[PDB]
């Protein structure tokens, strides 16, 4: 009656990643870092319904912020009832600016991915009936339905990636490369095949929270109804690692600070360049396939190389950032690359950095 636990098939680096991205402590840390009350909102109690209600609560606040309706205090108080927060048992603050509204929308987006990782781990029926089970880390890896292949130092893309990291990361304290995995999330293949005629492909950084990595591996980079930011409702990338790194929180592990960053192949097609913030965008202007909020600098284009991925040439920057005189007055210090359809990105690499 005792089930056999089969030996783990994963290399140590992958075991570590799979431990990290499903870690209950990591998820709870992330909740504490977003001011959530983890005692009142434990991981096993998070539900899709709760999250839905929280978004409805924010929708009502958004309406008030743009009549005799409920005050921002009352409507905040509703939100906090739905999504418990911890501010050392003082009374949480009213959501009364566009900036704070987007911060709460972004918190719930993170929480939605935490809930997905929990839902994903639910033990199925066939699992209750089989007499042998995979090692927990094999099981968790398999749940992702995503192939990860750890690269070594002499993989053809390895030096190119390392160069992109080193040349466009922070000058004074560049993240240290630990591992690179090739990511093959199948069922990304077909939608991305759609844009095969679209030239102008670029390999671009997307940094995130450790708490959303499992979700990204299962489903790709996604746009939600409440997605937002300086260039509107799309998926954000950067050509400078240092820009994307600003979005990595990174978890203390022993004496190290561990973080994860993706590289996506983005079919940018015909680019629309802007130089001022537009949080209201929901697509490129007619006739364009992307929006690039152009920064004061860009990785030196004269140093761009290419990789061949699924038979397509994909541009990879290799240059240190240089000034772009035409965009010296831009509201953006560094470029943000936007797509507004999920099919225009395919995940290609995952990097662990310390
Ligand atoms: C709030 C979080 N957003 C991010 O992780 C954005 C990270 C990021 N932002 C950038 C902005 C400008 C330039 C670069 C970056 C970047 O590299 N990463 C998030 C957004 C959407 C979702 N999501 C999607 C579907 N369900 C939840 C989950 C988490």
């Amino acid at each position: 009656s005792m089930k056999r636990v089969q030996p783990c098939s994963l290399d140590p680096a992958t075991q570590k990643l799979i431990t990290n991205i499903f870690s209950k402590e990591m998820f709870k840390n992330t909740m504490a870092l977003m001011d959530l009350d983890v005692k009142k909102m434990p991981l096993g109690k998070l539900s899709k319904q709760q999250i839905a209600r929280g978004f409805e609560a924010l929708e009502a606040l958004e309406e008030a912020l743009k009549d005799g309706g409920q005050s921002l205090e009352e409507l905040s108080s509703h939100f906090y009832t739905v999504i418990p927060h911890n501010f050392g048992h003082s009374q949480p603050p009213p959501i009364n600016s566009p900036e704070l509204l987007q911060a709460k929308k972004d918190m719930l987006l993170v929480l939605a991915d935490i809930e997905l990782a929990q839902a994903l781990q639910a033990v199925s029926e066939q699992e209750k009936t089989v007499e042998e089970v995979p090692h927990p880390l094999d099981r968790d890896y398999q749940l992702l339905k995503c192939q990860l292949q750890l690269l070594d130092s002499g993989a053809p893309e390895y030096k190119v990636i390392q160069t992109y990291l080193e040349q466009t990361g922070s000058n004074h304290r560049c993240p240290t490369l630990q591992h690179i995995w090739k990511v093959n999330q199948e069922g990304e293949e077909d939608r991305f095949q759609a844009h095969s005629k679209l030239g102008n492909r670029k390999l671009l950084w997307h940094g995130t929270n450790m708490a959303v990595v499992a979700a990204i591996l299962t489903s790709g980079l996604r746009i939600m109804p409440h997605s937002g930011g300086r260039v509107g409702k799309g998926i954000y990338f950067a050509s400078e690692n240092s820009k994307s790194a600003g979005y990595v929180i990174g978890m203390k592990c022993g004496a190290h600070h561990v973080g994860y960053m993706f590289l996506g192949e983005v079919a940018l097609g015909r680019e629309h360049h802007i130089n001022t913030d537009n949080p209201s965008l929901k697509s490129p202007p007619p006739g364009f396939d992307s929006v690039i909020a152009r920064g004061h600098t860009e990785p030196d284009p004269t140093q761009d190389t290419e990789l061949e991925l699924d038979g397509q040439q994909v541009v990879v920057p290799q240059g240190q950032p240089v000034p772009c005189p035409e965009f010296s007055s831009s509201t953006f210090s560094q470029s943000e690359y936007l797509i507004y359809q999920e099919s225009q990105c395919r995940l290609r690499y995952l990097l662990e950095v310390h």
